[PDB]
This record gives C-alpha cells, structure tokens and sequence, in this order.
C-alpha cells in the first residue's frame, strides 16, 4: 500500500497518510495539512471519477516535502495555487522554516 494517498473531502481533494488513516463515508480523518474532515457521498467524495474539488494547497505541498523535493521544486508546485492567509499560516504551520520562507515559497505575494 502505498504511504500516501488522495481523498476528496470538505471541498477539497486532501491527502492523507494511510499508516494513520482509512478512509470510509462519514468516518472523519485527518489530512495533512492538519483538517479534519468527513467524506460525504452527497459532495461526490466516495466516487473518485467524480474528485472535481480543486486540490489541497497545503497537502499538495506538504506531500511533495514529505517525499523528500528541494525547496525549489516544491516552489515550482506552489505557483499553482491560489494561496490565501488561512492556507500560508495553515502550511506554515506543517513546514519548518520560518514563516518568511514559507511566504516566498508559495510564490503568493510576489508578481
Ligand atoms: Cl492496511
Ligand atoms: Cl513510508
Ligand atoms: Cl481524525
Ligand atoms: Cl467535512
Ligand atoms: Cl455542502
Ligand atoms: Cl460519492
Ligand atoms: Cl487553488
Ligand atoms: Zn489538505
């Protein structure tokens, strides 16, 4: 099995680490990016060919660190997200450098 994996749930598709978790329809888990959240059929979340929330910012990137990218790749991913304060301090919150760096990475205030 592998050691992370992708779950649509709360709006978004989140990823999980499946040595902490299993995903079942209204069981919580949490993501990793730190949210707790519930699968729900009605949100399409338990029929994978129907994921068309956008993807998890901070699990996005927290997964490409935790599989072990230099920080320029991983700056690279962010660029594609729309970052927002409640996402950067979220992700902050996951990575362990400072909180400037964490702002320069995501690529969200710079043009
Ligand atoms: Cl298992
Ligand atoms: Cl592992
Ligand atoms: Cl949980
Ligand atoms: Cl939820
Ligand atoms: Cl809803
Ligand atoms: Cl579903
Ligand atoms: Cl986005
Ligand atoms: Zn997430």
């Amino acid at each position: 099995m592998q050691r992370y994996l992708w779950q649509q749930a709360d709006g978004k598709r989140h990823v999980y680490d499946t040595a902490r978790h299993r995903v079942q329809a209204g069981r919580p888990f949490t993501a990793l990016c730190g949210e707790t959240v519930t699968p729900q059929t009605e949100r399409g979340d338990l029929t994978a060919g129907l994921w068309f929330d956008g993807e998890c910012p901070v699990c996005t990137i927290a997964l490409a660190k935790a599989l072990g990218w230099p920080m320029r790749e991983i700056s690279d991913l962010a660029h594609r997200f729309d970052w927002s304060p409640a996402l950067i301090t979220r992700l902050a919150e996951v990575l362990h450098c400072s909180f400037g760096e964490v702002v320069e990475l995501t690529g969200a205030r710079m043009v």
